[PDB]
C-alpha cells in the first residue's frame, strides 16, 4: 500500500535529519576543539626601542655604541672607551629563586630597522675563576615602558616569566638578529615575544700573551627584518552559520518529503 | 509575451543553479586539495625521560651527572668520576649503509623540566687522527620504551630514520634545549620529533700543556619550556556541509522561482 | 487580538533576519582580514642545483669539492688543491649602497639530496688586518638559471633582496643544512626562500706556528632533507558559501513564519 511506503520514506528521512544533526554537532564540537592558526606580516618605518637586559655580573661593561650596518675596527679590543648609548642598572630579586638578586644593565635597543641600525656591546672579564664563562641576555619590547614605570623591579621580573633568556661567550662575536612575534589570546590581549637568530663568529686575539688572561665578550643587536609576526587563533566554530546549515537542510529535508507525498498522490490518482 | 519572458527566467535561474553546483564543486576540490594546520600547546608536569643516544667513537664518557639549574664548577676537567645515571650501550648495523655498525650510548634525559632539571655529559678524545672532531647525537622520546622491547637493535633502526641527529663539538660547551613537536597523521597515528636549541660557549682551557692534546666534550641536555607542541591537518571539506548549502541554496531559487511566477501572473490578472 | 500577536511575531523575526545579515557581513569582513595559512610538503628525487654566491673579499678559495655523506680528512689543511666543481665570478654594484661594488663566487650546489651529496669548500686569509673574519653566503634557487640570464648582474642584485644572507667564520667547519619553503602569494606567483641549519664544528689546528697567521675557513653544504616545504594562504571568506547561508535562512524564516500564520489560523478557528 503507499500508505506504508509514504510513512516509511518519512521515517527514513527524519533519521536523515537526526543523523545530519548528529554530524553538524560532532562537527562544531571538533572546530571547537581545533582554532586555526593565521599568519600576517606588519611593516614597520621604525621599531620601538627594545631593551636588552645583559647580566655580566663581574664582567665590565668596555664599550657599547650604535653603528649602521657595519662595525668599525676595535681600536684596541680590550681596552675601555667610547660608552654611547642610554643605560639602566637595576637590582631586583630573582622571582623564581627568591634568594638571588639579579643585577641587570638594561641598554636601549637599536630602532632604524630600514637602516639597519645596530648595538655593538663590548664587555670584558677579569680573572674569573668559572670556566665556561658567558653573559645572559633577555629581550623585551620597550626601554622606554621600563623608564615610565612605577615599578621598574616588578617590570624586571614581569619580563624575567614573559620572555626567554640567551646567553652569548666569550671569545666569539655573537650576532644576534631580534625578531618580535605578537600572539593574540582571543581575549582583547596580545602576548609579544622575541625570536632572535644567533651567528658566532671567533675573535682574532691579537693582544699580548699577558693580556690574555682576561676574556672578552662581543655582542651585536638588531633587527633581522622590518617585518612583525602577527599570529592569530582564528575560530571555525560560528553557531549562526551551523543553525543556517541546519534550517537550510531541514527545509529541503520537508520540501523533498512533500514532493515524494505529491508524487505519490498523482501515482495513484493517474 | 509574459511566458517567454518566464521561461527566460526559469532558465537564467537554472544556469545560475548550474554555475553554483560548479563553484561548490571546485571549492571542495580545493579544500580537499590544502587541509589547514592548526597549532596548541600542552602544559606537562614532568616529561617521560627521553632518550639520548650518543655517538662517540673512540671517545670515551668521562662524566654524566644530573643538576637542577645550575652546572657545579668542574672540579678537574679532563678527568673521569661522578657517573650517576642510567646508560646502555647497544651495537646495530646502520640501516642506510647495511655495512657500518654503529655503538651507540643511550642516556636517560631529564624528566623535572619545572625544576630545570639538566643532564651534563664530558667526554674525552685521547690523540685523534681527524680534524674537525665531533659527536652524533640523536634523541628519542621514551628510554622506557627503549628498554620494555624486544627488538633493541630494531628499535635502533628504526629511530635512525624517525629522529634527526645532530652534532656538538670539542671545546665548547654545547647546551641543547629539548621541545617535543607531535603531528598528527589523520589516520590514528601520531608522529613525535625533537626540536632542539643550541647554544656553544667557550671552554677555558686552563689544562697544562700537556694535557692540551686531549679535546674536551661538554654537552648538556634540558627542556626549552613545559609546552608539547601540537600540529594537526584539520580537513575543512566536509560533504554534509556542502550539501546542506547546495540544496539551501535550490529551495531558494525554487521558491525565488516561484514567486516571480506568482508576480508574473498577477501583473497579468490586474 | 491574534493579529497585533501575529505582528509581533513578524517584526520579530525580519529583526532576526536583520542581525543575521549583520552577522554574515562581520564574519566575511573578518575573514577577508585574516586568512589561514596551511602547510604542505613535496618529495624531491633531485634538487635543482641551488647556486651558493659566497663574499671571499681578499680570501682565496684553496679546495672546493663534491663529497658523498662523508668528507675524506684533509691531506694539508691551508694548502690549494682539488678543485672540482663549476664557479663563476661576477662584479655587481651593490643594490643598496650604490657604490660598493660587489664581488661574489657562485658554486653549483649539491643535487643528490637522496645520496646525502654535500659541497665542501676551503677558504684562507692571509694576513687580515680586521678582526672577527667571516665570509658571507647567499643561497638562491638555481644555479642553471644564473647561468641562461641575459643579465647576470641584474640577477645578483634581485638576488641580494630576494633572499637572505649568512656568514661562516674561519676557525671552524660550519656544517649548513638547506631548506625550499615556497610561499604562494594567491596571485598566480610563488617566492621560493632558503632556511639554513647551521652548525659549528671547532677545527683542531695542527698547522706549525709559523702558518698559524693564515686563517682557515671550511664550509659544507647539503640538503636537510628531501622535503620541499609549500606554504599556502587559504581564503575562507567564499561570496557564494555566506549567500547560500543567508538564502537558506531567509527560508527557514519565511517558511516558519507562515508555519506561524497558519498556526495562529487553526487556533483561532478551532
Ligand atoms: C654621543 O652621541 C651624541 C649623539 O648626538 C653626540 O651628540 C655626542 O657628542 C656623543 N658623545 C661624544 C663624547 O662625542
Ligand atoms: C646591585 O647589585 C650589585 C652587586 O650585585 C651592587 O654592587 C650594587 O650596588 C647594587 N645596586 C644597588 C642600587 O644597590
Ligand atoms: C616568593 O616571593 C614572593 C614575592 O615576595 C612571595 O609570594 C613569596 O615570598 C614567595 N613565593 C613562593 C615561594 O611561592
Ligand atoms: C681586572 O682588571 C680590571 C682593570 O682595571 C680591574 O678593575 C679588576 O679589578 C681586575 N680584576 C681582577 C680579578 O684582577
Ligand atoms: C647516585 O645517585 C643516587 C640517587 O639516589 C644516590 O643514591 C647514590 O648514592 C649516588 N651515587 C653515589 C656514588 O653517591
Ligand atoms: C660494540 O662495538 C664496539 C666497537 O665499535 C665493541 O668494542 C663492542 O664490544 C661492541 N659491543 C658488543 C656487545 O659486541
Ligand atoms: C639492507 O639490509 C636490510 C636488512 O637486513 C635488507 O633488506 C637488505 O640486506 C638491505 N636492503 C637494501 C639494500 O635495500
Ligand atoms: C688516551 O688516554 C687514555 C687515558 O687512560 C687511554 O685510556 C687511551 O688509551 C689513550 N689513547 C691514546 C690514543 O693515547
Ligand atoms: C673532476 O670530476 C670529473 C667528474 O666526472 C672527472 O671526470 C675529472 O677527472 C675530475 N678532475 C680530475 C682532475 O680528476
Ligand atoms: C671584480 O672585482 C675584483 C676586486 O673586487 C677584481 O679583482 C676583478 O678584476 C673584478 N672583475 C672584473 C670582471 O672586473
Ligand atoms: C641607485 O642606483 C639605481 C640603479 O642605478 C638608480 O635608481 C639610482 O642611481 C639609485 N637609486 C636610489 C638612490 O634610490
Ligand atoms: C698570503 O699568502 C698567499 C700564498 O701565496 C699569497 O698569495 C698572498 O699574497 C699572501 N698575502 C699576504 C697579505 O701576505
Amino acid at each position: 500500500v503507499f500508505s506504508v511506503l509514504l510513512i516509511f520514506i518519512y521515517l527514513l528521512l527524519m533519521a536523515v535529519a537526526v543523523f545530519l544533526v548528529y554530524r553538524t554537532i560532532t562537527d562544531f564540537r571538533e572546530k571547537l576543539k581545533h582554532p586555526v592558526m593565521s599568519v600576517s606580516y606588519k611593516e614597520v618605518d621604525r621599531y620601538d626601542a627594545p631593551g636588552i637586559a645583559l647580566y655580566p655580573g663581574q664582567a665590565q661593561l668596555l664599550s657599547c655604541k650604535h653603528h649602521y650596518e657595519v662595525i668599525p675596527p676595535l681600536t684596541s679590543p680590550g681596552q675601555p672607551g667610547d660608552m654611547n648609548c642610554t643605560t639602566q642598572r637595576i637590582n631586583y630579586t630573582d622571582p623564581f629563586s627568591n634568594q638571588t638578586v639579579k643585577s641587570a644593565l638594561i641598554v636601549q635597543g637599536p630602532r632604524e630597522v630600514k637602516k639597519r641600525e645596530l648595538v655593538f656591546l663590548q664587555f670584558r672579564l677579569n680573572k674569573s675563576s668559572e670556566d665556561f664563562s658567558a653573559i645572559d641576555y633577555l629581550l623585551f619590547s620597550s626601554f622606554q615602558e621600563f623608564l615610565q614605570s612605577p615599578n621598574r623591579v616588578g617590570f624586571m621580573q614581569a619580563c624575567e616569566s614573559a620572555y626567554s633568556s640567551w646567553k652569548f661567550s666569550g671569545g666569539f662575536r655573537t650576532w644576534v638578529k631580534m625578531s618580535l612575534v605578537k600572539t593574540k589570546e582571543e581575549d582583547g590581549r596580545e602576548a609579544v615575544e622575541f625570536r632572535q637568530e644567533t651567528s658566532v663568529v671567533n675573535y682574532i686575539d691579537q693582544r699580548p700573551a699577558a693580556k690574555k688572561s682576561a676574556q672578552l665578550f662581543f655582542v651585536v643587536f638588531e633587527w633581522k627584518d622590518p617585518f612583525i609576526q602577527k599570529v592569530q587563533d582564528i575560530v571555525t566554530a560560528n553557531p549562526w552559520n551551523t543553525i543556517a546549515l541546519l534550517c537550510g537542510a531541514f527545509l529541503a529535508l520537508f520540501k523533498a518529503a512533500e514532493f515524494a507525498k505529491l508524487s505519490i498522490k498523482w501515482m495513484i490518482k493517474i
